[PDB]
């Protein structure tokens, strides 16, 4: 059950995207959303967005949301559960700033339309998609 | 627009998995499912599952789902929205088996257990995330 | 069936299309990722559109034999692809295999002037299956 | 460019294969194999086999080899240059073995016909494959 984890903080560093649904919000529309995270691996989740997200106005003091995860190969699957709130820290833009991040705001760190949520994931459902190679097969093309 | 579909339906087909949430049910969770339809394109959508299947019990008539679904390289995520409900029909079943279902079931086709839902979808969003390949660079290796 | 094996192969080729192509004594013999298309949904040859100033051209002369290495988005399926690699430039050909995805890459469009592309005459490949099966979820404290 | 190693090195470490081709071998075919490496980064690159493996006999004190390598999702591609040897070390046998490995042995650790190939590798052209997200359009179906 530690494999489990490594596997997942990996795969959700180097492939980042959760679909992110909130309901009564955009119809429980479940949104591709880009996480990231300090370190190699541990919550909390974060995402860079914009402060006109409908997301943002509903979250209150946090609210309960299932992120939905998959690996870039399909290889492993992820329903992330957790809490979720805007918490647009100066401390931690800068911790997680980047040329990425960067290109998606015209007045940089200082947008004020720059808002970042962070999701704290207290269990995740994980399914492995494992796989058998078979003898291959020499076949006239 | 009418490509968009073309795409969606495509990945669907063949890359299949779509995690699948229910609130209310087992706390939220997305299961990851797979997806079967009849022809190339258009609904419903058709989930082989198990008839103690919990979501089975809490369905009813049927209910409002919305289903993460992205391609096996990410350059596709649609979220699909619509009606899931039971509906194992015979002759439904008939039409989609196949080796692969087959292998899920001790009793095959006539397994008891085997139940069939049924996602009737009237709309998805739909998000393009084409790659386009950089330029290959030189890299030493320690 | 050996049948099977191939259609899956075409398949996977046809919709992924990157295929890791390498020449010896050509740039070290590095493979590099070119993207495959074909006419019609089976059978070669294979093209790949590229550059006239691309080193592999000057080297291939009438014709060369060439290992293709290709894995499908998933990894499922593994193909050493065959076969013998040549310029072909041919306009028709051009035509039939031209799309916005194609048209990105040259200033000039059809008729730019460093336009080239390549066939691969493939006779066989070895085709490794890697199908994937899916675990029961664990639920993970995080 | 450090980036770039990283990027290779994980993708390496958790996809693992590898499509490995030697002139004169079996029509230049390139075989997948499954990488493994003690550590985050850095090779050699290890291989389990067999020593039936007609590659084995054709090596010699060593040989120049391309590997052909992408990720799970194609977002990485590299094409991996090295020497390539057999070094059926025991040590290294212990440090490498797992349940899955294990699965290809009748006789275990202590297998006659198992081998143990390194790939020294010194440098890989490498492409990133880069996405652009769109904006999501709602669709009829």
């Amino acid at each position: 059950t530690k494999e489990l984890q490594e596997k997942f903080w990996k795969a959700l560093k180097s492939d980042r995207t959760v679909m992110l649904g909130l309901d009564g919000v955009e119809d429980g529309h479940a949104r591709p959303m880009t996480a990231q995270i300090e370190g190699d691996s541990g919550g909390p989740i974060w995402f860079f967005t914009s402060k006109d997200n409908a997301l943002i106005a509903m979250l209150g003091q946090g609210r309960r949301v299932i992120g939905a995860f998959s690996s870039k190969g399909h290889d492993l699957f992820a329903s992330i559960s957790g809490s979720l709130r805007e918490d647009t820290d100066p401390a931690m833009v800068d911790r997680l700033w980047n040329p990425y991040v960067a290109a998606w705001y015209e007045g940089g760190k200082t947008d004020p339309n720059l808002a970042l949520l962070r999701l704290d994931a207290d269990h995740a459902q994980i399914w492995l998609n494992e796989s058998s190679l078979l003898a291959g097969i020499k076949v006239l093309l």
